[PDB]
């Protein structure tokens, strides 16, 4: 019993982290097979970052300008190319620790683990979600760029995020491993405001199921609702609209607890309208939305 | 910027996790050098757990009764002994992945990372604290026993916890790696109630400093207080008494922010007396107490 914000074990990703230096800019890269992936802004001076022309900046860079260090051992760069907002540095050595891996582009509301790194060295691991506004709420200092987000399915690491940007509001923006930003963000030091950070309704419901499974039941009520009625309330509280697809995804947690999804929706509706009244659910005073239904099932079943 | 509940990178500990089976009981063990550490209740039948005599139960066990599997490879057990509530299984092979390590017994209020494992296989990593009542609030299903808690100082893993017990209230009890329980708990299926789960005041103050550093400042007020005045309020709210040692430990965060510790105490006093009024601090609606001053400095400075 007990329910924690849990990250994937980071070892498979720790084995992939390197340092990339271009001129005086040092950040992290991801070494898979004989390719090192890193943010293209590694080539920028702070001057450059105001209005960078990456294709023009890259013309001044050669293979020998990209210094790639794995632990205290230098890697030989034999090629480089820009794909969207990432550089791919071809090296002469396959990473001997390359795990089975995929590159996936996640949807808003999907969760992933971040291995925060500085100078190619892991500092910590934590759980994030792709927010509905395509930001993430991370912990990233200068030098953390090139840190990656991932999911693990048994032995296969699915890389979904690479860190690039902090907005002036202290939230984070990045790319998939093909170098495409999540949302409308650009790797330029310009006016970029995030949209509404809506609550991921299906995740909250998943976490309310987690709470019931773990003995926290005070918020269960005598009510039900409909998707349309619930959605009127979601709208008012800046919750994502709940779809039948979300109901279907919650089916297994419905089955295990015997609480109909729409009954749990009616519990969530009363919590929105009435607040917590100074009570907690799984040690939280607010409604947690960075556990997916898949996360709740995984953690409640002990998947490895 | 941003502040997250962050675990140590787990790779060094992943490399130490094995499966231990005795009869039909399977749990986890920690393989360091040529010793595998595991909870002594691996020798119990569910029957045994009501009033186990471990010395008597152990007489019926031989080296060949302890099945130790590292991945899909069996380890040869050449010796076994009981130290307090752990078994030490001597194996014929040193763990080639043994990190630099220490065994430390932590104090209440100290935080650590847990690598939750099932059948010697890592499922997830999360951050815990030794509670003032010597419980931890973990996420542990059947088969998770022998999972360990740790801190890392650069390249040295300090193991501080091994999971043994869930209390009927859904909180967790375990040992250091010498097999001594934290608090008054015993490895027996008996009436064991936890004491008051008091809030770790020095951790809350650390986390309020983290909040200021990360732009969350609405709770800063025009007041100060004294340790004695603050402690009257701590007592009333089941907070740990604040000592001059706690003030000294918060000195570096005081210095960096320019907020005197006793001024931050007066902010914490108003938050206790007035509540949050539906506001949040670093995405939390309650006062977070599982970051140590050392954790806040580490995460705010980017230590690897
Ligand atoms: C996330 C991270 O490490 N960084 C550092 C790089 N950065 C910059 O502002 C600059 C890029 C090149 C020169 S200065 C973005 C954030
Ligand atoms: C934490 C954990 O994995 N366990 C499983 C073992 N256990 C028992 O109740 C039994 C011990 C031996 C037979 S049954 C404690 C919790």
């Amino acid at each position: 019993s007990g329910f924690r914000k849990m990250a994937f074990p980071s070892g498979k990703v720790e084995g992939c982290m390197v340092q990339v230096t271009c001129g005086t800019t040092t950040l992290n890269g991801l070494w898979l097979d004989d390719v090192v992936y890193c943010p293209r802004h590694v080539i920028c001076t702070s001057e450059d970052m105001l209005n960078p022309n990456y294709e023009d900046l890259l013309i001044r860079k050669s293979n020998h300008n990209f210094l790639v260090q794995a632990g205290n051992v230098q890697l030989r760069v034999i090629g480089h190319s820009m794909q969207n907002c990432v550089l791919k540095l071809k090296v002469d050595t396959a990473n001997p620790k390359t795990p089975k891996y995929k590159f996936v582009r996640i949807q808003p509301g999907q969760t992933f683990s971040v291995l925060a790194c500085y100078n190619g060295s892991p500092s910590g691991v934590y759980q994030c979600a792709m927010r509905p506004n395509f930001t993430i709420k991370g912990s990233f200092l200068n030098g953390s760029c090139g840190s990656v987000g991932f999911n693990i399915d048994y032995d296969c690491v699915s890389f979904c995020y690479m860190h690039h940007m902090e907005l002036p509001t202290g939230v984070h923006a990045g790319t998939d491993l093909e170098g495409n930003f999540y949302g409308p963000f650009v790797d330029r030091q310009t006016a970029q405001a995030a949209g509404t950070d809506t609550t991921i309704t299906v995740n909250v419901l998943a976490w309310l199921y987690a709470a019931v499974i773990n003995g926290d039941r005070w918020f269960l009520n005598r009510f039900t609702t409909t998707l349309n009625d619930f959605n009127l309330v979601a709208m008012k509280y800046n919750y994502e609209p709940l779809t039948q697809d979300h109901v279907d995804i919650l089916g297994p947690l419905s089955a295990q607890t015997g609480i109909a999804v729409l009954d749990m929706c009616a519990s969530l509706k009363e919590l929105l309208q009435n607040g917590m009244n100074g009570r907690t659910i799984l040690g939280s005073a607010l409604l947690e939305d960075e556990f997916t239904p898949f996360d709740v099932v995984r953690q409640c079943s002990g998947v490895t």
